[PDB]
């Protein structure tokens, strides 16, 4: 009798790319691809599990972008340039994301307290503060290959910031191809999303909200947005087709977002299993378990993650010494592997790229145990989503119907329902009235709700100029 663990890795960014002047006015992607975006599958080169992976499809173009090095990144061309070319406002660029970066475990570099605690920086000085922001993104594949200038931790060059620079793109371009290696390899199933990650059940019903909050307060829909809900899901079936020359028939719904519409749709677009949150479940079904596969009016199966598994990875294990939190999982798979006398569909689903930069050595000690545990344990069978979906020795149950929600609580607080959230709403509703171009469907990513009303802290600025950008140029 085996344990079947499945793990789903989520990658995604909102498009930083701004419509009028091309500029990526945010580095994330760019650190978020040298630091996760290739090295989460490259693990799948040094341990023989299997994983998962969801890439957006906004992620991908951006991805394409950088490799392609058409990307203009405003904060990587500060970190690029001699610091006698740097213009007072990319000084001051680079200072701010250092602060903001200060206390994560990967920015752990001594150097790094002596320049934040110097009152004027020279240019040596400068230099080691471009070059060890940079490092402090490095993924595993280099954090090996380029042990000796991180174990230098200070007076860097010129030509050594270039030097990891280069390398870092090299990584970047070999990216989508890792994703196709372990696709064909069948180390992994890769899943896409809704183009940019939008709310689907919202843009299909907007009144599904009242499922779970019915106090919420939200404004005025007097535009339908059903259509640019199936849009979405259509791009991204082709992108998904450009890049790895199939159509997706697994996908992640965003924020594990679920309504019976949204179902419904997933259905029409021929989508075969997604997954979802177990609040829902238990918002949905009196009685249920998250370890059967779910067939959804016979028209869609869906899994529901163990949010406590995924939770601990997700949130959790970065406080942990590394051995521990890995006893502690396989702990709690051996009592779910004792609990029942069939065997369960275990789904750990969370984001891929945001926790490890809390975790020490960037969850390097953390995965490394886990995959080199997992590995040798012969009660647990770690399954690609094409053999959870087609396993034949697990139970399941059908469902008719399911309480629209998120895996934030299980509703949708998160995008709607505060004034200045509502307010994006109401711009965006407005903008869709008279929208001419897909624009208008950058402007539906979740991403511009989420940190509106939020507010506050630096570079939400940056998100709120992107949104109203893209509301703007939709419009024309
Ligand atoms: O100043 C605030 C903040 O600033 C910085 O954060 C920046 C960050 O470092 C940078 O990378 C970027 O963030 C990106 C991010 O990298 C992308 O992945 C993407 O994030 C979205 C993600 O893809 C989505 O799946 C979604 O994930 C969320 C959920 O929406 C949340 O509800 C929550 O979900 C969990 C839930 O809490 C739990 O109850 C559990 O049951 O399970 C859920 C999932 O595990 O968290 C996850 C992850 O955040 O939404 C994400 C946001 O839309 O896009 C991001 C940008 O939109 O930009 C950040 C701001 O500049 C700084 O680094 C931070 O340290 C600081 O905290």
């Amino acid at each position: 009798k085996k344990l079947f663990l499945v793990f789903w890795w989520h990658m995604h960014q909102p498009l930083y790319r701004e419509p009028y002047t091309g500029e990526y006015l945010l580095p994330w992607t760019f650190f978020h691809a040298v630091k996760d975006y290739y090295d989460m599958p490259a693990y799948l080169k040094d341990f023989e599990i299997k994983l998962n992976f969801n890439l957006t499809p906004v992620l991908i173009d951006q991805i394409q972008e950088y490799a392609q090095g058409k990307a203009k990144d405003v904060f990587l061309e500060a970190i690029r340039k001699d610091p006698d070319d740097l213009e007072k406002e990319e000084v001051e660029k680079l200072i701010e994301f250092t602060k903001l970066n200060y206390e994560k475990p990967i920015y752990r570099f001594e150097r790094i307290r002596e320049l934040m605690n110097k009152e004027k920086l020279n240019r040596e000085e400068l230099l080691d503060l471009q070059t060890l922001n940079l490092l402090a993104w490095c993924g595993r594949t280099l954090r090996k290959d380029l042990k000796d200038l991180l174990n230098k931790g200070r007076n860097y060059t010129q030509e050594e910031k270039e030097y990891v620079l280069n390398k870092y793109f090299e990584i970047i371009k070999k990216t989508l191809s890792i994703y196709r290696e372990i696709k064909e390899e069948g180390k992994g199933s890769v899943s896409t999303s809704p183009y940019y990650h939008p709310l689907i059940p919202i843009l299909l019903n907007p009144n599904c909200v009242y499922e779970t909050t019915p106090n919420v307060k939200i404004p005025d829909f007097a535009v339908s947005f059903r259509e640019d809900a199936s849009k979405h899901v259509e791009l991204a079936k082709e992108k998904y087709f450009e890049i790895f020359g199939e159509h997706p028939v697994y996908m992640w719904p965003p924020e594990a977002s679920v309504s019976n519409e949204a179902l419904e749709l997933y259905y029409e677009k021929g989508i075969n299993m997604l997954a979802t949150d177990e609040v829902i479940l238990k918002n949905s079904v009196e009685r249920a378990s998250p370890y059967l596969r779910y067939y959804f009016r016979e028209l869609i199966s869906v899994f529901f993650r163990d949010k406590t598994l995924s939770d601990l990875i997700g949130f959790s294990y970065h406080a942990w010494n590394a051995e521990d939190a890995v006893r502690d999982f396989i702990g709690r798979l051996k009592k779910i592997h004792e609990s029942v006398d069939f065997q369960p569909v275990v789904f750990v689903v969370l984001n891929g790229e945001n926790c490890w930069e809390y975790y020490e050595e960037n969850g390097i000690p953390f995965l490394e145990k886990l995959y080199s545990t997992l590995e040798k344990e012969e009660w647990i069978e770690t399954l690609t989503l094409e053999e959870a979906m087609r396993k034949e020795d697990v139970k399941t149950e059908v469902i008719e119907s399911v309480k629209a929600g998120t895996w934030f609580d299980g509703n949708f607080l998160k995008w709607i329902g505060n004034k200045e959230k509502n307010e994006y709403w109401k711009i965006l509703i407005e903008a869709k009235k008279k929208a001419k171009n897909d624009y208008i469907l950058v402007a539906e990513g979740s991403d511009w709700f989420w940190w509106q009303g939020e507010e506050k802290a630096p570079f939400v600025e940056v998100f709120d100029k992107l949104f109203r950008s893209f509301v703007r140029r939709a419009q024309e």
